[PDB]
């Protein structure tokens, strides 16, 4: 009743602290407790039915929803604390039947608890996605009539945990195209002013318009057409915190916006997109998002392309990129850039003759001209004549050391050295010039970076030019100020050594230049940080040890320098909240194609290690230490390991100091990755084994006694930031701890890791499931099994993602000969396999970014190597192939490779029947233009080639096919041969099972040869030598005279 529904909201509230408090009232009795509150909410239900016949207190009826919900409130709080299967059930099953569209409005009190809790109680997916994807479709449909009932304020706070849910371990959404297009609608319709869930929703609508932009790309279009709309209400709107969640959705239709490019989404969105390009310099008004100039990118490199777009179609190579993974600074600041790279992006290919003077040409668009030079000169083909007038402005900038050159010398560098051509041998000494602002920087520390890193070397680089620095390379070096850390570390000194290297081209003393720069860097502002500003190659950054064993390589011996398995190790780790943001997206676009001296040195080096200034440069002196005792047993240090421990000491306060040391132990699998101390050794990891080995670890001890100390699913993100990075170390050195003691006791470790706090490790943790304590196949099947049944101990946390997916890739790790054991391996790998080809997988329901990696999984299970998949694997592939997913086309496509070498006579023809469809819809979804790839993948498939030709004719309706061009030769290297498709079964005998018989659309685009070929075969075509019938009603058809056919 009225009255009774806030009765019952105090009594619940009282009982439910006092059952807590007392713990006597059982669980179950909680859990009926909960039923008998869905019976009450169902008895409102019916009183709001009989409320409809006869007005009996509706405004009191209504607070008796309000105080019902208060009551909900705390059974909510009592089933977040405890559920049950059939009470959770229950509780979602009349949280769904709440929501009552006859009535056409809702009271929503207890609309705030419902979504909230989904995305924060009963994560483990027993509880989770034991909701179906029907309960998700239900589920959108809420979320459609809050669109109407929001600004319903508390449909807003639903609606962000709605938008956390939308794309969820695994979102059928996209799959419901129509259902996804709706919600999208419903989404664009409300341009929220302010809503947490606006950057997350917004994040799955450009995950899905992203799959929509290669298959079917008119749904993409009808997305691509609304986000034109949001473009300009974006340049209506100013906010720089939503701006930035508004930038990136921009910016993930920008790589679409990039393809629409060639064949234009409209003819006039250029200018448009130009008038939004300044409202996007307008907003990037925040001098916070400001010039790339010094953007510091830490981590750059030559001879590795760069990633600004993230787009491989660039083949850009290596700009020096703001790392932005520092902790991550400048990728916002970057994206004041992409703002300004999409007014580059503008040509309103169309500005290069206006955009070479009337631009201002700041720092913010001296960075957006790098961007030109690398993409805008990609899309420009700018002949001789635009090159040498561009080119007039940025040396006139080089000219002159003023503001302009700073900012200017590394892009204007990059765009003279990379290009889309060469130069003249007039420019020659302009290189010195260059290097004049380079030499400039080899005294100018500051302003160096760039200078002394990139076209410092490039000339060495690229041997296009006259050896003329020949005497002249070591001239800048000449002025005594040549040891500088100033830039991207190593390059100048390894450069210069291989380039005089040549031949006879380091006969000269610069190898005691080379020497003097070597003992600077044994004192280089000995013991402590030169400088304050910018640091490059700093002490900051993890190690180059590389450089450390550089100097045998740079010394000149007959045959005895260089090594191999330099092992980053993830050094860059590139990953980063606010950078994962577009990232994980980002990881795949599969667009379809269109368009004694060193003893002397190591000797001072003890002395110099003697006495230390700094900690963080304890930790990088501890390395180069510890690298030099590696290069020094490579040309054969305990005191250097004693001194890390002493710095390690020092650093008794916080864990970070052990992550430091755990990129030193990757440091010394790096050393392990030289294969010994004299190297090119079979001994593998020897070079580190002194370093594992407690003989030479006394300090190692020290350290591995530190790691002694005590101290949804924790995996959240597929596309994972740092942190899970950090996590994945953490689990390696959870691994370093228990080696250095030398599992049950790992079983205990892995226990005292919660579940969720394991489950981040995937690899990590992976390779030690790989690993046994003991050879000893029982002990090894036991944990297998342990961990197995702590998995499924809440079999919730067996069905979530992450759990089941970290077991799918360490059977990868488990994939090997697995010679020794035999016994009940297999019977548990099915039992894991049960939902390892998921049941969601079974029906379809998987992840879509775990798609590719399944389909990866299925072909890793490898039924035709030694075992079967007892269960019909040709099942799951026609069941897949049957599925639909773009990520799962690209698995597709790379399927018919795996075919090969791979078809079993009976899976063969299994696999051949599903080989075997003639489809409409995929092929401007480009799906049937996979299905092409598999059939010209059967054109290299010898195997029922009959059937590979019978699929040759079916396949193709030729839709497409004209243009592609067998994909512009990409499918086929030389289309003509088979361009003129007469295969050699089919060009000797007529295609054949064995009103026109061919189809003329499949066959070919114009008469072409197929008329004549037709009109030459009928006397063949007519006796097909499989029946009597095509003869019969051919000459109807033929208009030709029936003698001669019988002569």
């Amino acid at each position: 009743k009225i009255k009774t529904r806030s009765d019952a909201l105090q009594n619940l509230r009282s009982y439910i602290i006092y059952s807590r408090n007392g713990n006597s009232l059982n669980q179950e009795d909680a859990l009926i407790i909960e039923k008998a509150i869905k019976r009450a909410f169902e008895l409102e239900w019916q009183i709001s039915a009989n409320h409809g016949k006869r007005q009996i207190s509706k405004a009191s009826q209504e607070q008796k929803l309000q105080d019902i919900s208060y009551l909900l409130r705390t059974c909510v709080e009592s089933y977040i604390l405890l559920f049950r299967e059939p009470h959770i059930l229950a509780l979602l099953d009349i949280i769904l039947r709440h929501t009552f569209t006859a009535n056409g409005s809702i009271c929503e009190v207890v609309c705030l608890n419902f979504s909230k809790a989904l995305r924060l109680l009963l994560s483990h997916s027993p509880h989770l996605h034991h909701l179906r994807f029907s309960d998700w479709q239900s589920l959108v449909s809420y979320c459609c009539q809050a669109i109407e009932k929001l600004s319903k304020q508390e449909v807003v706070e639903l609606i962000y945990v709605m938008r956390s849910l939308v794309q969820w371990y695994a979102a059928p959404i996209n799959f419901v195209s129509e259902q996804l297009l709706k919600f999208f609608e419903f989404f664009f319709y409300a341009y929220t002013e302010e809503t947490d869930a606006h950057l997350p929703a917004l994040q799955c609508l450009f995950q899905l318009c992203a799959y929509a932009i290669p298959n079917c790309n008119d749904y993409s279009a009808s997305v691509v057409l609304l986000v034109f709309k949001i473009l300009i209400n974006s340049d209506k709107w100013k906010r720089l915190d939503l701006r930035l969640q508004l930038i990136q959705c921009l910016a993930i239709s920008y790589p679409l916006w990039s393809n629409s490019e060639t064949w234009d989404p409209h003819r006039s969105i250029r200018s448009f997109n130009l008038d939004l390009l300044n409202s996007s310099f307008f907003s990037l008004k925040n001098f916070l998002n400001f010039f790339g100039k010094r953007s510091s990118l830490s981590l750059a490199n030559f001879r590795f392309h760069t990633v600004e777009p993230k787009n491989n179609i660039a083949k850009l190579y290596d700009p020096r990129l703001h790392l932005f993974f520092h902790n991550s600074f400048f990728e916002s600041y970057f994206i004041y850039f992409f703002l300004a790279k999409l007014i580059l992006l503008k040509k309103t290919s169309q500005i290069e003759e206006l955009l070479l003077q009337a631009e201002l040409a700041n720092i913010s668009a001296s960075s957006f001209s790098l961007q030109l030079m690398v993409i805008i000169t990609a899309i420009s083909d700018n002949l001789t004549n635009d090159d040498l007038l561009s080119i007039q402005k940025m040396s006139l900038n080089f000219t002159e050391k003023k503001n302009e050159l700073q900012s200017w010398s590394f892009f204007i560098l990059f765009n003279i050295c990379y290009n889309k051509a060469y130069s003249s041998m007039l420019t020659t000494s302009c290189k010195k010039e260059i290097l004049a602002a380079a030499s400039r920087g080899l005294l100018n520390s500051v302003t160096s970076p760039v200078c002394y890193q990139i076209l410092t070397y490039f000339n060495m680089y690229r041997p296009l030019c006259f050896a003329s620095i020949f005497p002249f390379i070591k001239q800048q070096f000449i002025l005594f100020n040549d040891y500088s850390p100033m830039l991207s570390y190593e390059a100048i000194d390894y450069w210069k050594s291989l380039y005089i290297l040549l031949n006879e081209n380091l006969f000269v003393g610069q190898s005691s230049f080379k020497s003097v720069f070597l003992k600077w860097l044994k004192w280089h502002l000995y013991h402590l940080f030169s400088k304050e500003g910018e640091l490059p190659f700093f002490s900051f950054t993890d190690s180059s040890i590389i450089i450390f064993d550089l100097l045998m390589m740079i010394f000149y011996r007959p045959l005895s320098l260089s090594y191999i398995t330099t092992e980053i190790r993830s050094p860059f780790e590139r990953n980063l909240f606010h950078l994962k943001e577009a990232w994980s997206p980002v990881t795949l676009r599969f667009p379809y194609t269109t368009d004694i001296d060193c003893d002397s040195l190591q000797n001072v080096i003890k002395m110099l290690e003697s006495s230390i200034d700094e900690i963080s440069s304890a930790s990088y002196d501890k390395d180069e230490l510890d690298k030099e005792t590696p290069s020094f047993e490579a040309v054969m240090n305990l005191f250097p390991e004693v001194l890390s421990f002493v710095k390690s000491n020092h650093s008794y306060d916080p864990i970070i100091n052990c992550i430091s040391t755990n990129l030193q132990f990757t440091i010394s699998d790096e050393p392990k990755h030289l294969r010994y101390e004299i190297g090119s050794d079979l001994i593998r990891s020897t070079h580190f084994r002194d370093s594992n080995p407690l003989k030479t670890l006394v300090l190692y001890i020290m350290d591995m006694a530190s790691k002694n100390v005590f101290i949804i699913r924790n995996h959240q993100i597929l596309g994972l930031m740092e942190g899970s990075l950090e996590q994945i170390r953490n689990t390696d050195l959870f691994i370093l701890q228990k080696y250095i003691d030398y599992h049950d006791s790992l079983i205990n470790i892995l226990h005292l890791y919660p579940i969720e706090t394991f489950c981040f490790g995937m690899s990590a943790i992976g390779a030690y499931f790989l690993d046994v304590a003991r050879t000893s196949e029982p002990i090894f099947y036991k944990c297998l099994e342990i961990l197995a049944q702590k998995i499924l101990m809440n079999y919730d946390y067996e069905r979530d993602e992450v759990y089941l997916m970290i077991f799918i890739k360490i059977f990868q790790k488990c994939v090997h000969s697995k010679l020794q054991f035999t016994d009940a391996t297999l019977k548990l790998i099915v039992k894991i396999t049960k939902f390892i080809e998921k049941v969601f997988i079974e029906t379809k329901f998987s992840s879509l970014s775990g798609r590719q990696t399944f389909l990866k999984f299925i072909f890793q299970l490898s039924p035709t190597s030694h075992v079967y998949s007892k269960f019909d694997y040709q099942k799951l592939i026609s069941l897949t192939l049957k599925d639909s997913d773009v990520c799962v086309i690209y698995n597709f496509v790379d399927d018919l490779v795996i075919f090969l070498k791979k078809c079993d006579k009976t899976l063969i023809e299994g696999f051949v029947l599903p080989i075997l469809s003639i489809k409409i819809e995929k092929s401007l979804y480009k799906g049937f233009c996979y299905l092409y790839l598999t059939l010209k993948v059967f054109l290299s498939i010898s195997s029922n080639r009959s059937a590979l030709l019978y699929q040759l004719l079916k396949l193709a309706n030729s839709y497409e096919t004209s243009t592609i061009f067998e994909p512009l030769l990409r499918k086929l290297h030389i289309q003509s041969a088979n361009i003129k498709q007469l295969f050699r079964i089919y060009r000797l005998e007529i295609f054949w099972s064995f009103f026109l018989e061919f189809p003329y659309k499949p066959i070919y685009f114009s008469l072409s040869d197929f008329l004549k070929e037709n009109s030459d075969e009928i006397i063949l075509v007519l006796i097909l030598t499989k029946n009597i019938t095509l003869a019969k009603l051919i000459t109807s058809r033929m208009s030709v005279d029936f003698s001669e056919k019988y002569t």
